[PDB]
């Protein structure tokens, strides 16, 4: 039970306005032939241009929405739109580039996919709402064959050159003219009623139709994200390390310990209500406090309603560590992912949400400032009651209102605490650069922390 059988049936009803007369009975085998490719009985790791939902989910980082619209084949120019926001016009004689021939269009398609995907994926998965012109356009800029490696490295080839008759990965594809062994998935085979627009708009108010190919391409990918990551969720599935995953996660664990430990020391809450990930550990195992856990899986669609999560949390402090609710109570410590962040780890999502893909994939509900009215931003600080002592660590003295140690209260930061500061400030910047935001009860006062040494 691995790949999508080329002998699987393909519903053709969606194709038949662009391709009048097309058989009702069709398989991927026959369709690929119709699109102008020859498969060639080959068991060389490309058993179908089209892939399963489950294969597509495993490769969400490679999704590029793709759509073609006929401005007038041979007898007209095509507008190629992608979920990058790009719109190319090929003639056969927001970005909306005027009409150019296919030899320049195909060089642009490769540069664009290469730049979008080189730090994301070893492939591209073109995500379609297929009506016909997109599948018949592919012969103009795609080549298939055996799986191959890059001539310049050990990565799988994603592009081909007719000039040099060679193959390249997304990093090494510079000047190449053909997308080589792309994947595709037609969303219309998933069993939908009505047009793209009608199905997209059930779920998302953020993308409109400006009757242009890239809008359709963005809506297609969005709907696919909704069906695969909002309505269905599979946290089992692991995804490869492509970036600062490991640093971000350790950083997140250190800020959590720091912030919660400081909060218990300053304000001495007698009980902490820990609300989220049902696997969560005590982030401050030594803290003198009644730790009570409450189970809530990551909400992928709408932020939890606080009225439904609590049905005496007004006692002590509530810890929502990436537990997204509509309105945090005033007595909260909070870490919320800011869906608006631009990164390799954070893919555009559904209805202003974002798909954050770090070991596991988490569609996150759109960031809302109004959730935080009862709180304030957590102020930066580093705190340590650890003993000053180097043991074992550079030194160019550090100069800070925010280094809260016995040594700096004194006026002479020790070497161990000056390193730990610099480290902590790195982890902190790291976590914020990654898109997380920290929020605390309004009564939280850094000045209180100086009196936790006497
Ligand atoms: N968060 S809470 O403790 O108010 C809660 C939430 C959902 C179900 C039960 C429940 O507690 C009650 F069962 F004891
Ligand atoms: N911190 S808090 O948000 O739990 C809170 C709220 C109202 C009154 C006191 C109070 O405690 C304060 F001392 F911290
Ligand atoms: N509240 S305070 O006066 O101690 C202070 C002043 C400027 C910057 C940070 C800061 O807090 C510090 F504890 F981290
Ligand atoms: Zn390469
Ligand atoms: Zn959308
Ligand atoms: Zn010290």
């Amino acid at each position: 039970p691995t790949h999508l059988s080329v002998d699987t049936k393909f519903k053709t009803e969606g194709l038949c306005v662009d391709i009048p007369g097309i058989p009702k009975d069709m398989t991927y085998r026959r369709l690929i032939s119709m699109m102008g490719f020859k498969m060639n009985y080959q068991v060389n790791g490309y058993p179908n241009m089209f892939i399963t939902r489950e294969e597509a989910i495993r490769h969400v980082r490679a999704w590029i929405g793709f759509d073609v619209e006929g401005c007038h084949g041979t007898n007209l120019p095509l507008q190629l739109g992608f979920s990058t926001g790009v719109n190319l016009v090929a003639v056969p004689t927001p970005l909306m580039y005027k009409g150019l021939p296919w030899n320049v269009v195909r060089i642009k398609i490769v540069q664009m996919l290469s730049d979008t995907l080189k730090n994301l994926s070893d492939r591209v998965v073109f995500v379609l709402w297929a009506h016909g012109f997109e599948l018949t356009s592919m012969k103009y800029f795609v080549k298939i064959g055996p799986e191959r490696t890059c001539c310049l490295c050990d990565r799988r080839a994603t592009c081909f050159s007719t000039a040099s008759d060679t193959y390249a990965c997304w990093h090494h594809s510079i000047g190449f003219d053909y997308v080589y062994n792309p994947f595709m998935i037609d969303v219309q085979q998933w069993g939908f009623t009505g047009n793209l627009q009608s199905n997209h708009d059930l779920y998302c108010q953020v993308h409109g139709n400006a009757h242009v190919a890239s809008c359709d391409a963005i809506m297609t990918r969005c709907l696919a994200v909704h069906e695969c990551f909002v309505k269905r969720v599979d946290w089992t599935i692991e995804y490869p390390i492509i970036g600062d995953e490991l640093k971000i996660n350790a950083a997140c664990r250190k800020v959590q310990h720091m912030v919660v430990k400081a909060a218990l020391l300053a304000d001495k809450f007698p009980v902490l209500h820990d609300i989220g990930n049902p696997k969560a550990i005590k982030c401050v195992p030594q803290a003198d406090v009644e730790w009570k856990f409450y189970d809530a899986q990551p909400c992928s669609d709408k932020a939890y309603k606080i009225e439904e999560l609590f049905y005496k949390f007004t006692d002590g402090v509530c810890l929502f560590w990436n537990c997204n609710v509509d309105r945090y109570p005033a007595n909260s410590i909070v870490c919320r992912f800011d869906t608006r962040v631009l990164s390799n780890l954070n893919l555009p999502g559904c209805d202003g949400g974002s798909l954050y893909v770090n070991k596991h994939a988490f569609h996150t509900p759109a960031f809302d400032k109004s959730a935080f009215v009862n709180l304030k931003q957590l102020p930066f600080f580093y705190y340590s009651d650890s003993p000053c002592e180097s043991h074992g660590i550079d030194y160019v003295p550090l100069k800070s209102a925010t280094c809260i140690t016995r040594c700096n209260l004194g006026g002479a930061v020790c070497r161990h605490h000056a390193n730990e500061y610099r480290l902590y400030l790195d982890a902190y910047n790291m976590m914020i650069s990654a898109g997380f935001s920290l929020w605390v009860y309004k009564q939280f006062d850094t000045y209180n922390l100086w009196n936790t040494f006497t």
